[PDB]
């Protein structure tokens, strides 16, 4: 195609979830980010490398949260999106 190709790989790591308390259940399922960088990596995994999402701050109900992608050693990251994922975090204290 060209003679000197971008070398912009697109890096697919999933979504996790870090720091979850019990109190706060996802209830919806952890889809995968697609990450546009500047890097190329015949060693480094993508499940080596994850996208989790901080649930210190434990929201339930439906709320938007930031993918956050663990920094990429000489990799530059130029996208992450889906930026924001809409989760659904269910109480796993309920009255009845």
């Amino acid at each position: 195609s060209s003679q000197t190709l971008d070398r912009d790989p697109t890096l697919t790591l999933s979504l996790i979830a870090k720091n979850t308390p019990a109190n706060s259940m996802i209830m919806t399922k952890l889809p995968s980010v697609r990450v546009k960088t500047e890097g190329y990596n015949p060693s480094i995994n993508v499940n080596e490398l994850f996208a989790y999402v901080d649930l210190s701050g434990s929201e339930p109900g439906e709320h938007d949260y930031e993918v956050k992608v663990e920094p990429i050693p000489n990799i530059k990251i130029v996208e992450i999106s889906p930026r924001v994922v809409t989760l659904q975090l269910e109480h796993h204290h309920h009255h009845h």
